[PDB]
């Protein structure tokens, strides 16, 4: 009856409503793993209230805020179903979101976890590809609430802290990848280019060593595996912002050539994440597919259903939260490397909490 | 005994001595697939000829001149010994050496090829990941050729134009991990960092569509699953030059990054060549291992051997070639989408050129 395992679904959030936004950037714009800024206890706020007006906009025109809390919640709780018969052991299990910088936020989340008096928790990231400003930011705010309540955990820790090429996850993108070859025009089928988009980063973060695009290059791979290379494909970046370089191709300047170049039957695979929110249902959908493609002539663009409530997807967490469970691993071989260039010091004390925890 | 398959390996080659240096250099600064340059004719003689001596040096450093040729010799002779008894319909097979920059030239193998009267010709790219910079400068060659000569071609052709996940290939990549890491002390193996290390392309290449990156971060994660993530790794990059933005990280920063770090027992993978050349002999080997790693204090630094006269290797390149052969491709699936952004139009042409082949 008490639960024995908390499984920690870590992600950045997103607004939930339009009330929500302004909290949302100021919480963002405080954090030191993403940015630094000269007097940031006076810009951050105003940087927020700013923006608020622009970013509420987005929200607006994908129907009032972010789906992310309710993805998550149907997927937890399609995990938690599937980890009590998969490892009664352990049982029972019970999920927990925390959000960067949304509620629930993670500290919140450890707030509960640690009065529910549970056994075991684990921080199981929901970028299956690790960055060090997303998963890098989420197991950091973990080290950092320990650290700030001057307490040590109460509960065993480990951290799933990627799975780029997880064999569910990739069957879970190739199948929406072929129901979406379904709909374009059948004459249309052969012609189709994919685009698999991700956010980009900053080159300033590419070049210090972050291990997000190689890993999210991975899962590119597996995934047109398994489609046995149907279609022909770029891997593009989404999301840049500000005068300065990031990662590209850019999903728009790239949906924007191929049509220049006749290529005007696109399917777009977010391949970064796993609901909906933000990129897919303003950026992609509207921002590109609805404005951008039909001022360049573009035929037929579409996009893969993001996994959100897949129970293939419930299962492969569940397999994820077993199979960790199983190895007795506190986490990645790849979290013991801090990047090459890492000028942060909480991530060493990061890394130090996961790989130092008893069992 | 006439030879009926031929096969061309593609490789951008290297100078066999010090006096070979100048006419490779100008022959790539007059390549426009690489490059465009203001007042090409004029000023490619003069570059080649300022870099001469500085290159020259860097050959005379590693013996004399570059062993491409001589591996490239020994990998074709053990892939045609195999292929005539894999594929007795299509034997009796020949290698031809197609080098961009050096002799034996790609345009006087495909001479060679002519004359020789085969019923068929594979362009068998020896870059197992794809680059605009590298294979299509190669397939381009070839399809200017007959452009050029005013001919069409008497045999049939087809392209192996990318293999970066080829099992075999894979394969010679752990197993010659595996031996390196043997190589360490025995204390020190588990504390061993891996850092893949490819050629860099400029941030231009990239932005506009180059699949190189995401094929080489492809064999780099077949590479670890193989090897069971037993260490932890980074894929960076080397080679930049010139003040324009590369893609990152850089291999020379990246070692001196993780030293100061404290990591410093570190194993160099070459991952998108397969014989040594001035990248491994002289760069990694003299500038990175000998000097830079000195400077900074490391323990250990060693390199995974190239692949050279493995015999497996031969192994995989007849394996590539037969199932080539099997399958009746013409050319990969991928080959037939450009990047978004091409601006060159040379190469729709070279793409229809393989196409559009005959069977
Ligand atoms: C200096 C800096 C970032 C620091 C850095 O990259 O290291 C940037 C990032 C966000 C910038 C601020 C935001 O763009 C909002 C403001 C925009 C105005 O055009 C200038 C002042 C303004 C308040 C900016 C000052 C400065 O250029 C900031 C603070
Ligand atoms: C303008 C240009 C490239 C153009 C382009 O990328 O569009 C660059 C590439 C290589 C350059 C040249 C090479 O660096 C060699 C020469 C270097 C000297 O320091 C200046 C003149 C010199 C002759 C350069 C002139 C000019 O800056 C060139 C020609
Ligand atoms: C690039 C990066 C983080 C920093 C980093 O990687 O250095 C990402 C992580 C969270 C991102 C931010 C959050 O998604 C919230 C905002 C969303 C807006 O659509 C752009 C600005 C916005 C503020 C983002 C800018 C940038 O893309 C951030 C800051
Ligand atoms: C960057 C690039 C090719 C062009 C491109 O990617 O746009 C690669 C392909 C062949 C490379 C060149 C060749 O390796 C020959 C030269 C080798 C020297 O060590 C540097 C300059 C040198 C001239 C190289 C500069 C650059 O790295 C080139 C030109
Ligand atoms: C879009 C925006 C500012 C808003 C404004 O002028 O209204 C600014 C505020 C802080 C900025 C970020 C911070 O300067 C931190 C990062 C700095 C990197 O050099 C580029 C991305 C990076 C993540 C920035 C991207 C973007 O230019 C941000 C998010
Ligand atoms: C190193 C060098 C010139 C030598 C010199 O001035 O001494 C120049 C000559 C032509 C240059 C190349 C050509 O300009 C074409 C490419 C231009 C891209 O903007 C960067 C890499 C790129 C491949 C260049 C790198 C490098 O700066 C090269 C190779
Ligand atoms: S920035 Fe990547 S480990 Fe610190
Ligand atoms: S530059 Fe890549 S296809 Fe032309």
């Amino acid at each position: 009856r008490k639960p024995k395992t908390g499984i920690l679904m870590l992600n950045m959030g997103g607004p939930e409503t339009l009330g929500d936004v302004h909290d949302f950037l100021l919480r963002l714009f405080l954090d030191r793993d993403l940015m630094t800024l000269p007097i940031q206890n006076k810009l951050a706020p105003f940087i927020a209230k700013r923006l608020t007006p622009k970013i509420q906009e987005q929200y607006r025109r994908i129907g009032g805020g972010s789906p992310i809390k309710i993805w998550t919640s149907k997927q937890g709780e399609g995990m938690v179903k599937l980890l009590d018969e998969l490892s009664p052991n352990t049982a029972p299990h019970k999920y927990y979101i925390g959000f960067r910088y949304v509620h629930p936020l993670t500290e919140e989340a450890i707030e509960e976890m640690e009065r529910d008096g549970l056994e075991r928790a684990i921080a199981f990231t929901q970028y299956p590809q690790y960055s060090c400003s997303t998963t890098g930011s989420s197991l950091n705010a973990i080290y950092r609430y320990y650290n700030q309540v001057g307490r040590k955990p109460t509960m065993k820790w480990s951290t799933i802290d990627r799975w780029p090429t997880h064999h569910l996850l990739i069957q879970c993108f190739a199948d929406a990848i072929l129901k979406e070859l379904d709909h374009f025009p059948l004459e249309k089928r052969s012609e189709v280019v994919i685009l698999f988009s991700a956010h980009s980063l900053p080159m300033s973060v590419v070049n210090r060593g972050d291990p997000y695009p190689q890993e999210v290059s991975a899962t590119v791979q597996k995934v047109m595996e398994r489609l046995e290379y149907c279609n022909p494909y770029r891997l593009v970046w989404q999301s840049k912002v500000g005068p300065m370089p990031w990662l590209g191709p850019q999903t728009d300047e790239s949906i924007k050539g191929l049509c220049e170049r006749g290529r005007k039957n696109i399917l777009l695979v977010p391949i970064a994440f796993t609901s909906d929110h933000i990129e897919t249902l303003y950026e992609l959908d509207i921002e590109y597919s609805q404005v951008l493609a039909k001022e360049c002539g573009v035929e037929n663009i579409r996009r893969a259903e993001s996994l959100n409530g897949n129970p293939l997807f419930s299962k492969a967490l569940a397999d994820l939260v077993h199979s960790h469970i199983q190895s007795n691993e506190l986490c990645s071989k790849q979290l013991t490397l801090s990047c090459p260039l890492c000028v942060n010091p909480v991530c060493r004390e990061t890394k130090s909490f996961f790989t130092s925890q008893q069992l």
